[PDB]
């Protein structure tokens, strides 16, 4: 695969690495998502618990306490905007 | 950098690489979009110009004939959904 497809593939793999641990196999519970963030996000392990909780809360748009793939994509987009904004100085 | 950041970072770097060719250094013209697709997407080199034109029409939400980073993020999300399905079961 080309660079772009590879990166997207890696992001999709990360989701499933954590979504299948408990409950529904295709959605992330509060526990799975927190673990994903602390282990896969560079600054994840240093964020306040309250902030991680707020982050997960906002990503759960339909309030079923799960973050499905579409809600995860929203998170990826937020991360991308953050990096892009920093580079534009 | 951790997995999430590495992948997101690369996707951001790819946008910046092709957006600075001509015109607005922060948006992709049709020609920049085409080069980006052809060189960074696995199926890019096989896509026809009519298909790139359709992609532009789809992604260009504000009608300026250019793909800004936000519209590019939407494209990335579409690709992620596609990849996610092949990984489901
Ligand atoms: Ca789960
Ligand atoms: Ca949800
Ligand atoms: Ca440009
Ligand atoms: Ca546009």
């Amino acid at each position: 695969a080309c660079p772009l497809d590879q990166a997207i593939g890696l992001l999709v793999a990360i989701f499933h690495k954590y979504s299948g641990r408990e409950g529904d196999k295709h959605t992330l519970s509060k526990k799975e998502l927190k673990e994903l963030i602390q282990k896969e996000l560079t600054i994840g392990s240093k964020l306040q618990d309250a902030e991680i909780a707020r982050l997960m809360e906002d990503l759960d748009r339909n309030k079923d306490q799960e973050v499905n793939f579409q809600e995860y994509v929203t998170f990826l987009g937020a991360l991308a905007l953050i990096y892009n904004e920093a580079l534009k100085g």
